Order: C-alpha cells, then sequence, then structure tokens
C-alpha cells in the first residue's frame, strides 16, 4: 500500500475490553508494537491525551466504519493502512474473549498481525507468518517474525540504523543522530557542507552516502575549535570562520595573506562582541550577520553595510526565534536555519518557513 512518512509514530489505547486487566492490554499492546520496531526503524508512543496516530479500539458489530464486525469468530480485527484520519487504527471485535493466554483468542498474536496492516503489509501467503490470515495461537515470549513478514516491513522500511541484526539497533554519542544534535556554526563550501561542533565537524550532502565526523585541527590551521558562525563565497573559494571578535579567511583550505583580524573592519559597533550565524546570498550579493537579537547585512561588492542595520530577526524573518544557531544557503532561493535541535526550510523569496526539520536531517538518519 502506501507507508508512514515519519520515522516516530503514536498510539493511544482508546478504550479497554472488559475481558480485562487493563494493564494486561497495555502490555499485550505496547508489546505488539515492539515486535515491529525491533526489525524496523520506528518508535511507538502511548499518549493518553490529544490525537495519537495509531488507534486501538475495541468495538463490536457496527462501530463507525462501513466495514462492520461479525460476532464470534470470522473477523477478529481489522486495521486501516496508513493514512491520516483513520489511517492506521487497529480495531478489535469485542464479541471475542481476549487473553494473555491461549484459552480464548489471544490479543498478543492478533494485536501484532493487525499492527502490521496498520503498518503497511498485506498478508503473508506464508503459513508460518504471524499471519497467514489463520491466527497461529502459539507460545508467547519466545515467538518471533517469520522471516517472511520481516521482508515486507523491511521492504517498506529498513533495517536499522547502525549494526547487525535481529538482534535489534543501538544509539550512539558524539552522533549522526542524537536528536538533540545542535550546531556551533555551519556552511557549505562549494558543494559540501561543513557542520561545526566544538572540536568536531561532520561533512557533506553530495552524493556521498554518509557523514564522517572529524577534528577541526586537521583541516584547519591558524584556527580555534568551537567556531561560532560561518559562510562562503563559492566564486572565490573563500570560507569565513568567525569566533569571538575575530575571523578567518580561507581559500582552497588555506588562510589567504593575514588572519585572524577583526570583525569591525567589516563593520559594526564595539557594542557587538560576536557573530552567531551567517549566510551569504549570491542571488543578490549580500551576507547575513546575526547578533543574538538582531541582524546585519553586508554589501559584499561594496564593502559596506547596506543602509539601516541592525535590525530585528523576527520582524524581518517570520518566526525564527530571537537567537539563531546556524543559517546557510540552498543552491536555489532558501536559507536553512538551525535554532536548537531544530532547523527550518526558509523560502526567502516569499518569507515563510515551509518545512520544519529535525536539526539533523542531511545525515538522512
Ligand atoms: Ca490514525
Ligand atoms: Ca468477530
Ligand atoms: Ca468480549
Ligand atoms: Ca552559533
Ligand atoms: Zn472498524
Ligand atoms: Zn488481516
Amino acid at each position: 500500500g502506501p507507508v508512514w512518512r515519519k520515522h516516530y509514530i503514536t498510539y493511544r489505547i482508546n478504550n479497554y475490553t472488559p475481558d480485562m486487566n487493563r494493564e494486561d492490554v497495555d502490555y499485550a499492546i505496547r508489546k505488539a508494537f515492539q515486535v515491529w520496531s525491533n526489525v524496523t526503524p520506528l518508535k511507538f508512543s502511548k499518549i493518553n491525551t490529544g490525537m495519537a496516530d495509531i488507534l486501538v479500539v475495541f468495538a463490536r458489530g457496527a462501530h463507525g466504519d462501513d466495514h462492520a464486525f461479525d460476532g464470534k469468530g470470522g473477523i477478529l480485527a481489522h486495521a486501516f493502512g496508513p493514512g491520516s484520519g483513520i489511517g492506521g487504527d487497529a480495531h478489535f471485535d469485542e464479541d471475542e474473549f481476549w487473553t494473555t493466554h491461549s484459552g480464548g483468542t489471544n490479543l498478543f498474536l492478533t494485536a501484532v498481525h493487525e499492527i502490521g496492516h496498520s503498518l503497511g503489509l498485506g498478508h503473508s501467503s506464508d503459513p508460518k507468518a504471524v499471519m497467514f490470515p489463520t491466527y497461529k495461537y502459539v507460545d508467547i515470549n519466545t515467538f518471533r517474525l517469520s522471516a517472511d513478514d520481516i521482508r515486507g516491513i523491511q521492504s517498506l522500511y529498513g533495517d536499522p540504523k547502525e549494526n547487525q541484526r535481529l538482534p535489534n539497533p543501538d544509539n550512539s554519542e558524539p552522533a549522526l543522530c542524537d536528536p538533540n544534535l545542535s550546531f556551533d556554526a555551519v556552511t557549505t563550501v562549494g558543494n559540501k557542507i561543513f557542520f561545526f561542533k566544538d572540536r568536531f565537524f561532520w561533512l557533506k550532502v553530495s552524493e556521498r552516502p554518509k557523514t564522517s565526523v572529524n577534528l577541526i585541527s586537521s583541516l584547519w590551521p591558524t584556527l580555534p575549535s568551537g567556531i561560532e558562525a560561518a559562510y562562503e563565497i563559492e566564486a572565490r573559494n573563500q570560507v569565513f570562520l568567525f569566533k569571538d571578535d575575530k575571523y578567518w579567511l580561507i581559500s582552497n583550505l588555506r588562510p589567504e595573506p593575514n588572519y585572524p583580524k577583526s570583525i569591525h573592519s567589516f563593520g559594526f559597533p564595539n557594542f557587538v562582541k560576536k557573530i552567531d550565524a551567517a549566510v551569504f546570498n549570491p542571488r543578490f550579493y549580500r551576507t547575513y550577520f546575526f547578533v543574538d537579537n538582531q541582524y546585519w547585512r553586508y554589501d559584499e561588492r561594496r564593502q559596506m553595510m547596506d543602509p539601516g542595520y541592525p535590525k530585528l530577526i523576527t520582524k524581518n524573518f517570520q518566526g525564527i526565534g530571537p537567537k539563531i544557531d546556524a543559517v546557510f544557503y540552498s543552491k536555489n532561493k532558501y536559507y536553512y536555519f538551525f535554532q536548537g535541535s531544530n532547523q527550518f526550510e526558509y523560502d526567502f523569496l516569499l518569507q515563510r518557513i515551509t518545512k520544519t526539520l529535525k536539526s539533523n536531517s542531511w545525515f538522512g538518519c
């Protein structure tokens, strides 16, 4: 079918069968989900309030749908492939008797078959599968995915995000996906992107599948670690490294005749102690400087702030927080902003955040 266009996904257990022990269903379920995330790059979260994205429900005969139930047997659950609205809900025929055991009609086994569906999978012609529609009421903590089901879950989603399997996946540090990966500064230099962090820098996007973090003292000479702001000027091979009241010019990875130097000879007041984010716009020939609260634009081709400058980041850039960690230019009319573990696709052409993404996306985790 289609599939879920999100790494992280929600469920809410909507109501409880009185075949009960609430808590046993929390489990049977929480756990059903687990089955899937354990072979699979997803997470699952039981929120208790607001509108979850997978919905478990226990209703009977005619419930809502157009696709009614039928009583004791035959259909026991149906769930809805992904899709807003009622897209991924898993529903359960209350006229059965659900169990932690294998008297009655197991809700571990059915919850899991039917979460797939919710998920994307059709059936498995595969007998051995946690469903050959023909529920194999089997032992319970030892049980596991017929390799088959593993394929089309895997077809649809991967194999999991850094090592070798079933067994499941681990979760690193300094890392490509601690999802609270913030930035010192960041830029691209002609077709790569340098991502700064303390002594670290991770580099690229460019057809190179995957991000290799390294120390900054290896590519870089006359310069400190821990880098606050940066941009580029692709037509002159220049990367500009900013920290504290001083900056560094660069070429071809090589520090042109003189640095560091001051930031003030570039122009600002002495009221200004540090540049926080910076981005150069070739469309129109200007650099954007960001001082917590406010910003400044430098006319590159004249060496001259344009008139009227400091300014107010939010008044002029719609919704970008009053402090910004990193900006950088998209080879075609955007700036991508990095405020916290957050980053914004920002169309500068009609000013509007248009995509909000995980601070760490081009490590397409
Ligand atoms: Ca839903
Ligand atoms: Ca039924
Ligand atoms: Ca019942
Ligand atoms: Ca910064
Ligand atoms: Zn239904
Ligand atoms: Zn089914």
